[PDB]
Parts: structure tokens; C-alpha cells; sequence
């Protein structure tokens, strides 16, 4: 499913995302942009041979389970392709775990070098919230 912008900030909301660690509604949703273009689908795979999932591209390094990254680690309990279902709730769960875990949302290269410092309040500007 490829969201639209407001649409993506109301499930976001309404599932927990705004100040969730401080991070307000516009970070997650300027993440969810730069990291998948708003497309649950998105798949990127790494030099280290790991794949990042969904719309806020999750590492199976770490995450999730793919079936195809040795030695790596699944700290959601989940298969990688829930991250990639119409319904976002596996991938917002993960994303809680992922910010709580010591870098917060630095842990999203999008986010850091497209995010971060910007004015991402217009991200969810004008939206019914
Ligand atoms: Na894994």
C-alpha cells in the first residue's frame, strides 16, 4: 500500500507514533518518506548481504527474520515480511522497540540526513489530527 501523507500521520497517531520517545508526529512521518517513498512494500537490500523492510525500512540485521541473514538477530519476533503488509501495526511496534534502544531515531539514515533539524512539523501540516 502506498499511503498518502495525512492518511500515513492519522495511523501513525492513532497507533502512538506522536512523542512516542519525544519524537513528534512530523519525524515519523518525513522517516516514513525519505526512507520508502510512504510504500509498505519498499525492499532494499545491503552490501552485508541483510534487507531493510517496509516504510520505515527495517534491518534484518537486527529486527526482523528473512530467512537469508546469518549470525543476525530478530529483536521484533517477527518474519520481515510482516513489515511489509498493508496494516503498518508490525512495523510501528518494531519502530517503538528500535527508538527506545540507545541512538532514537538516529538509528534511520533517512532521518538523520534529511530529517533531523528540519522543520518536520510541515510534514503533518494541515491534516485533520
Ligand atoms: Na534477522
Amino acid at each position: 500500500k502506498v499511503f498518502g501523507r495525512c492518511e500515513l500521520a492519522a495511523a501513525m497517531k492513532r497507533h502512538g507514533l506522536d512523542n512516542y520517545r519525544g519524537y513528534s508526529l512530523g519525524n515519523w512521518v518525513c522517516a516514513a518518506k525519505f526512507e520508502s517513498n510512504f510504500n509498505t512494500q519498499a525492499t532494499n537490500r545491503n552490501t552485508d548481504g541483510s534487507t531493510d523492510y517496509g516504510i520505515l525500512q527495517i534491518n534484518s540485521r537486527w529486527w526482523c527474520n528473512d530467512g537469508r541473514t546469518p549470525g543476525s538477530r530478530n529483536l521484533c519476533n517477527i518474519p520481515c515480511s510482516a513489515l511489509l503488509s498493508s496494516d503498518i501495526t508490525a512495523s510501528v511496534n518494531c519502530a517503538k522497540k528500535i527508538v527506545s534502544d540507545g541512538n532514537g531515531m538516529n538509528a534511520w539514515v533517512a532521518w538523520r540526513n534529511r530529517c533531523k533539524g528540519t522543520d518536520v512539523q510541515a510534514w503533518i501540516r494541515g491534516c485533520r489530527l
